[PDB]
This record gives structure tokens, sequence and C-alpha cells, in this order.
């Protein structure tokens, strides 16, 4: 039985620590994850205190090389704004990429602004202040929110553009995907970016979003795996999956990344990393699916199996998989 340690990402953090409490369960194998922010879990793998690091913003192939890392992608799920609004259900607002960015700009104050009725013709809304919620830590979630935003407003990718941190133009910070849940459900009128999960878990309410193509769209798990579909992951695993063509593609999609050394200086834990993250893909995919994350293709995994052996390696370069 192995202790490992994990950091990083709190976007995929409710399916990591499913899948960590079940393989105990079964194995004995301990998996301690701690959510920090996909900055912190890339400080962390490089400074070598963790097994392995967890990110959802991908590293170039070139800051993979300098530093000797390993990036694998694990699952898709979605961003979704969560609001906060008197007498509005939940998925009956629909908002826009430009309207979202004016929002987040400062440019809308109101939830019954021309802009958000023109959306919404049959929807009565409140002439509540909007209380705009943002991450005050370096975060993957950000990083996907952000990369959206610059595709659907020009002000917005002008003069803040994309980044795991940004000069926010206005917001209230909140620390982790649970800290932007816990502002939203406490801010009459807020609303806050935060990973699909957390808005479920919380009961909280949330938006329908305008797709590439133009049509409103629900965020479902099936609905971020529609975002994925054009994806061609044989010439890489860094996609990007915001604002993709076709029918029902969430627009604020993304898959997440786990970052691990490619000399293993202590192969056994390293050993351990990978049987952990191999049963998870062979076993599972029903927890994620539970948790609203869609499963990579059987093809993409395959593709990951196939680097682990070519990649990873202890200091004598026997590989590890």
């Amino acid at each position: 039985e192995a202790s490992l340690t994990g950091a990083g990402a709190t976007f995929p953090a409710p399916v990591y620590a499913k899948w960590a409490d079940t393989y105990q369960k079964e194995t004995g194998n301990k998996v301690n994850y701690q959510g920090i922010g996909s900055s912190g879990g890339v400080k962390q793998i490089i400074a070598n205190t963790v097994d392995f690091g967890a990110s959802d913003a991908p590293l170039s192939d070139e800051k993979l090389a300098q530093e000797g890392l390993f990036q694998f992608p694990t699952v898709i799920g979605g961003v979704v704004l969560a609001v906060n609004i008197p007498g509005l259900k939940s998925g009956e607002l629909v908002l826009d990429g430009k309207t979202l960015g004016d929002i987040y700009l400062g440019k809308i104050k109101k939830w019954d602004d021309e802009a958000i009725a023109k959306l919404n013709p049959g929807l009565k809304l409140p002439s509540q202040n909007i209380a705009v919620v943002r991450r005050a830590n370096g975060s993957g979630t950000s990083f996907v929110f952000t990369s959206y935003l610059a595709k659907v407003n020009e002000e917005w990718k002008n003069n803040v553009g994309t980044g795991s941190t940004v000069k926010w133009p206005i917001g209230l910070g909140g620390k982790g995907n649970d800290g932007i849940a816990a502002f939203v459900q406490r801010l009459p009128g807020a609303i806050g970016y935060v990973e699909y999960a957390y808005a479920k878990q919380n009961n909280l309410a949330y938006t329908k979003l305008i797709s590439a193509d133009g049509k409103p769209v629900s965020p479902t798990e099936e609905n971020f795996a529609n975002a994925a579909k054009g994806a061609d992951w044989s010439k890489t695993f860094a996609q990007d999956l915001t604002n993709q063509k076709g029918e029902d593609a969430w627009p604020i999609t993304s898959t997440t990344f786990i970052l691990i050394h490619k000399d293993q200086k202590k192969p056994e834990q390293g050993t351990e990393v990978l049987k952990f993250f191999d049963w998870a893909y062979k076993t599972g995919a029903k927890q994620a699916n539970d948790l609203d994350y869609a499963s990579l293709p059987d093809s993409v995994v395959e593709q990951v199996r196939a680097a682990w052996k070519t990649n990873i390696k202890d200091s004598s370069g026997k590989p590890l998989y």
C-alpha cells in the first residue's frame, strides 16, 4: 500500500476526491489531494514537494521540456455562471458572450439592463444590482473563463486579456471554486464562474449560454462532451475547448491535466501514481459521470498509456509502466 500526495486545481477536485476514496476502499492505497489552485499545483510539482501536480491550464511543450515534466488530461468539465437572482429559477436566464463580457467589464450594472432583457424576452427581470465575483487565487478556471471572454468581447481582450491571474475591472475575490460558490450563495444579485459540479452540489442557480453557432444551450455532461467532439487529440493533449462549433456545444468547456516528473527519483511513488490514474480510466467513469464530468474517449486514454511507457522512467532509464 502506498501513500501518495497530489496538489493543484480545484476544477476537478470533487472527482479526484471521489476516486481517491473508492481506490482506498478497493486497494488500501492512500491518495491525499490538496485543492490549492492550478498555479500552486505547478509550483509544487516543480518544487518536488508532491508526487503529482494538477492544472487546468496546460504547460507548453517547451516549458514541459525545460522542467522535465510530462502532462496528461483526465476528464472534461465545464464552467458555468452561478447566479443569485430573486425570482429566477435555474437554467432560465440566457446570456451571450458579448453581454457576459460587458457584465465583467462593469459596463452592465443591473439585472434588468436592456441588453439582458433583449436576450430574455419572456422574462421579468429585477432591478437588482449585479455583484460580480471572481477568483482571488492563481486559477486554471480563471484561465479558461478569460480565454473564452477574449474571444467574445474585444474590449475584454484588449484591456484585460487572458491568464490564470488578470487585473479584474470589478468584482469581489473568492478563493477556490468553493469560495466562489459560497459568495454567490450569500450575495443577492451575485454572478460568479465555477466548474459545474460546484453549482450543482450547492443547489445554485445557473444560466444557459449561447453557443458559438448561436443557439442557447444548457450545461450538462453531454454538452461538455459535445464541445470536445472536434478536438484532434492525436496532435496534442493541450486542446482549447472554449467557444467551439457544433450542436449543443457548451461554450466554456475544458479538460484538466496532471503533471509528473519524467525522471522519477522515487520510482515506487511514480509507479503507484500511474497505477491510480490507470485505475481511474479503467473503472472511474461512472463516478466521473455521477459528478457531471465527461470521460475522455478510449483513443485518448490509449495515447496517454503509450506515452507513459515512453516517458516515465527511473534514474537508471527503466520505464515505470
